[PDB]
């Protein structure tokens, strides 16, 4: 899948955080970057293909450590039951147009840390392999111990799918998202869950995220946490997760689940700020500083919290207020962070709801999620070579794939874009894309999603033949 | 559009009422009845398709006085969201798929009572001019004064669609189903009502269905009954209506109800004996009798009502108790009767959660619910003949069809059924259907539907290219 | 009950709406007024107590159209459970609290339209002969064709409390307000209702209220209304209202309800602006002005409305927008207005939870609502002394009692407010009580309730002997 | 406190377990056991009380291990706000009342697992000093980490009665329930949870309950359980409660949970063998038998869950199918086994919605709870005077009160009950009581309680002076 090109005499931010190179040239061949360093150093005969990216900025393929290629964040208020029925017979495409949103945003990698595990396989394996277009996909498939959509923990009080659909598809949905490693989990002994994990492990996944914590916070708010397992129950699935040798993600929403976490030397912690809306102690972050671990935290920028606060939206909470202050604090002690956010792409249905306040830097919106992440945590203080840096070479070193991507250097894949503005002028202009490359082959960005699906709109009632 | 045919050596029931002629023959051509008479009085030119009835009775199409070919009974429970969802782009297919399926049950002419326009426009226009196979379809498009599918007309104090689905699909199903007609016109003049309903049924209905009552019995139970309009609103509507040259149906479900779409007179009365668990006056029997109006009713069978009552059901109080008294005695006094159900083609994924129990002589199942509303009238002891005429004849008649349909005599449309067994024997030998004929034309009926789409079923996640 | 007094050198504005007198003196004897004029013109005797009036104005005691002495208006959302769990064996104590409440506010007179029928006769009854404090009650009893506190009727899609409480005692409640008039009555036939209305009647009510549409606006919302009765059976209901000789009393929330109640000559129509936010046409106008009937209206200040507006409350809709525009067009006509609120005295638990906006300027907080009527529709156009007459005479007018009470004139009960500002130059000076008189009794109303229940405040949980 | 009787010339069955010793008589003098002996062995100077006992079977004051005294178990349906509103200012009573009704059926001692802290206390302290009449009281307070009635601890999907309640109230309720131990623990540090646990067990707690597992079945049903706390909080509560000197009690809904409070060496396991339906593994069995562990279990009878599952009952798995399997194992077994049942002094309101059934051998009706408990063991193959010991000398061992009470012996407390009937030869012969005994004081036990409260039936609603 591999070709060839240089992109040319650009100033080169090559992602290992130091200080940016003008003039550099990039040269992938077959895939590959074979050089790197200044452009008047070396040669482009021209029977090569090239970028210019003069008066311009080199950036490593952008790297998002946390989406969802089937919309999550969606199925846990309303649209779920009209969305996975509609689409029902094509997850794998919905999944595959979602990877194009993602790589027309300039992320040629993407880490999805929930999902249906067969279309994601399917996605993935055929986005590998050339048959479909989109970012490169790895997968935890299910999260251990959750639910599916259709169970309570996407359920709010005024909120309940299953009163209004058929048990059957119900269950079916629910099946497919849960792959047997939903909530019955915790009624079992320890050694009863250790063959459920093994199995599941030897199922193709890249990583697996544990449910350390709940997932309740539609139900019952923000500030009654629990603990999915027993914490035996829990070091099995640790334990079994190391065997496999894939790393170790982390669902947590306490400062315990957190703590937890940190103790288990998670690979990577998502949303490690979300902690009952009780502040994260020194301790906490004096640990992550002490083990070098890797936080993942989905931050609102001052206008989204703005607009959240000003209509009492039931995620408020989310990342506001005491959420706000650990993000903030642990920006200042510079413990590792990575770019995530939860986002995916969401039914237009479901936008066509929505007012310009709730749309405007939307933190969920995939393909432009990542902008908005950069945004709001350089509003917190963040410099925003640090926050390039999250959403490049971080999520590679958590995820272990920073020998393949992530970076600009010899020897790894050649994942590329160039942006018309200075990046660290000004974060936003993360936006000025111009050129998007992976593994040497340019892209037509602006002309994906491909074949539109669930971007597919206005939608019509009787289509004739 | 017809055909030409010949059926040979049965005993007719021509729908008339009649003693049953034996050794008949029934010659069609060009769609059109020509001769009925002795078979060894009428040669057939044997060059021509013939259908030998020896030992076989032969009875009219049968006809539908009320079904819902988007299946409306279903969206008074679970199931509406992801029905409507899935299907959406397809309706008229789905449509035709219904017709179908009650052309497979012998029935050629169907009367549909509440359905979307657009897509029932489309199927009954492409049913009628060969593009599509089904059943012959008449309309009333939707129900004067009553709200769509995500209105307060179909919920459930435990099942509020629109809480769990966007506001905008909620909005265009409600949309296609409503075409302006919703609860809002109760909130009107009647000068400003009159060219709402006179623009309405320019758009080329078959019949209008008025909201007499209310359609609140899923929210508030049986007993607690309004009026739609307002006496002189609903004078508005008739005087249109009437205009249009087309019949008044009224929809009713209390005894002041009834008294005012007898008053009106009706040319058919919609589940005219659900009256708020309320017995009829012999005094309205007695006008039904005098004006000679029809009455559609929608009984349950014995084992089915049991079944309901052992399970507590929510609709047990729909055809049980004072609904199935009023019944007996509007078959005991004679009055007129047509046969209808409000039957649709359900999906399958809602199928799959009933018990045998509700599946067993359930009156809703279309396809199989006139079998089973002939067999709760017999059983509330309607004389056979007389449920078969409910079937063909009486329908045709309220409707103002039975110039073209419902009897078998010369001059009228070949639609045509032939049975193994005898039906006055035994009225359950209505489903040894062995033939079925539509315009004179034979109908492949066991291969029916042609084409699945809500009826096609296991359903598959991921349909590979 | 009646004493005697004299109400001295005031200015009188006597309610019948001409040019206030100044320097004038009232005196009433044993109950009675039996002088009207100045001051000089007529001698009080010292053994006789005496008011001075000097610099104040003199007017006829308040009267309020609509209460709920046990509190409606909460028993539509939150609250009701506890409410009446909380006063069960006390509903009698209540609704005299409620009087008093009343009565300190200058209401010498009030119009209960709904409540329970056993503890406002024995609240009444007591009241009127001494046996208890507060202002002079006549009540309906219920709302005839409404359902009680626990069913449809004061349901919202969210707020259901037959699903958290006993039926035993929902029924026990639902039955002592509906006294058998509830939604049965619209299953009936007419000579099955007309007995059961004449039997209500004969219980000792003061007028009757029916409900002629809907009372479904906390479910279905303002824009779907319905009628309660067939016309027919609403003559029968009217007609029995009119042999039992007291005054007819309409609930409706649609334009085709208020002509409906219009062609029956209601005495006095409640919310009558209320129309499913749709315009009141002119000739529906032109025919209270004909027929001069009296329409009650509840409307809202600039301020409130603006609050709820602010908040989306789910009664914004209940005198804002086209009811707001209908009141200022009937206000325009000149049609006869009375003043009436829905008011009831809140339970403090339901108050606590209220913010400051919807605590001003509230429409149904009873003891200040009428000031707050009156304040709202002259900020509509109202002329200070129609709102003046409309909380005085009218409603004394409308309910046939201006031959005893409503205006200071000689022969009528001497209820009497004294105030120490200008009602006339500024309305909300109707604030400034500072006498209360009831049939020549002065009222020490800085002192009621006497015997705080509801109001009693904070709560003790365990109270120790 | 105490007074002096003698019992005479019964078999005795004094809770200890060995072979029963007729023709014996007990002695006792200011509340203390002072003889236990053969009749015809010890006079009784005929100036001292006497019960003949002849021909009947002496028991030890019965032991109930975990009631609720404000009635808990119907705070988890319908009934809360109805039962709180009503009996505010008196909850005190409420549980005099019921600590009454225990004492009517021979319970002289009951244990209470889930009360509100400061009615429970006023409670004990009163019936202690001879102030009140009824069973003696210990109580635990709260559960730590469950919150309160109004809480998600009590909601079920279709019963959300903060939906119909003011928040004032409902916060008032919570917060007398959860004294500020409640569900927001769960989001703390380990630091901050240690000083809230010292000071809630400085007011005067009995003993403590902590919640191991989640209070959510009502919400999510048995086969989603949950940790409330990490290992390390949980070593902060249990190092505090041990700290204070009183009995560690645990809440367990998970075979995890489980085994967590069997590790803690937990003085009493509250339904122990409710498991999230999956059956306990034979090493947790053999746990408990090792470490001699008291484990309280909560069964059903045959008629009563038979009645559940034909009705097809939301707590049907509460006792039923794999519970009650664990139950017949843990008896088989010989695990040690103490009687509870959750029961409470239910509202008459409640009652009476109740069928037969539901009443029939109902497991938490308060004053049978003990009979049926016993009867429902020994269904599963108890030993009677196993049983017997369970409802007697066992919870007083687990609570560690046996130097006090729970059997007859000498320096013990005299509380005892007689039998006219041999309950070793049918433990329904329980329910025989003829004479009750608290501190040596004959109680009238039929002529409780004292005062009815709850139970006061029916129900007034205008009381008049
Ligand atoms: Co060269
Ligand atoms: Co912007
Ligand atoms: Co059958
Ligand atoms: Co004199
Ligand atoms: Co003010
Ligand atoms: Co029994």
């Amino acid at each position: 899948m591999g070709e060839t090109i240089a992109i040319v005499g650009g100033t080169l931010i090559d992602g290992n955080g130091g200080v940016p190179v003008p003039e550099t040239t990039v040269f992938i061949e077959d895939g590959r970057i074979t050089k790197v360093g200044s452009t008047d150093q070396i040669e482009v005969h021209p029977n090569i293909r090239q970028i210019d990216a003069q008066g311009k900025w080199i950036l490593p393929g952008l790297v998002n450590g946390n989406v969802h290629l089937l919309d999550g964040i969606m199925m846990m208020g309303r649209g779920g039951i009209e969305y996975l029925a509609r689409f029902e017979g094509n997850y794998y495409k919905v999944i595959e147009e979602a990877a194009q949103i993602a790589l027309r945003g300039g992320v040629t990698t993407v880490f999805d840390t929930w999902n249906a595990l067969e279309p994601v396989t399917i996605a993935r394996d055929r986005i590998a392999s050339g048959a479909a277009e989109g970012a490169r996909i790895f997968f935890a498939g299910t999260l251990i111990g959750m639910g599916g959509p259709f169970t309570g923990d996407f359920m709010r009080p005024s909120m309940q799918a299953r009163t209004v659909m058929s048990r059957t598809f119900a269950d079916r949905m629910d099946a497919m998202f849960e792959v047997g490693m939903g909530r019955h989990l915790s009624t079992l002994p320890p050694a009863e869950v250790r063959p459920l994990i093994r199995e599941y492990l030897e199922r193709g996944v890249d990583f697996c995220k544990i449910a350390v914590t709940d997932h309740l916070v539609g139900l019952l708010g923000f500030r009654a946490p629990y603990f999915t397992f027993s914490e035996r129950v829990l070091d099995v699935l640790v334990d079994e997760v190391r065997r496999a040798g894939v790393p170790l993600l982390t669902h947590t929403t306490s400062l315990e689940g957190l703590n937890t976490a940190i103790e288990r030397d998670a690979d990577l912690m998502i949303h490690a700020t979300m902690t009952g809306q009780a502040p994260i102690p020194e301790e906490t972050i004096e640990k992550l500083l002490e083990k070098q671990l890797w936080s993942e935290v989905q931050p609102t920028t001052i206008a989204q919290q703005a607009w959240m606060d000003s209509v009492d939206h039931p995620f408020a909470d989310f990342s506001g207020r005491v959420h706000h202050e650990n993000d903030v604090r642990m920006i200042k002690a510079g413990v590792p962070l990575v770019l995530g956010t939860d986002a995916g792409c969401t039914d237009p249905d479901i936008l066509e709801d929505m007012s310009q306040g709730e749309l405007h830097e939307r933190p969920w919106t995939l393909g432009e999620d990542h902008f908005v992440w950069m945004q709001a945590m350089v509003e917190k203080g963040m410099d925003p070579m640090a926050a390039i840096l999250a959403g490049t070479a971080n999520p590679a070193k958590a995820y272990r794939k920073f020998d393949e991507l992530g970076s600009i250097d010899v020897g790894k894949l050649g994942d590329v874009v160039v942006l018309d503005q200075d990046p660290l002028a000004d974060i936003t202009n993360m936006r000025t894309l111009s050129h998007v490359v992976k593994e040497g082959r340019e892209i037509d960005f602006h002309g994906l999603p491909l074949s539109p699906l669930v971007t597919a709109y206005p939608r019509t009632a009787n289509v004739l033949d």
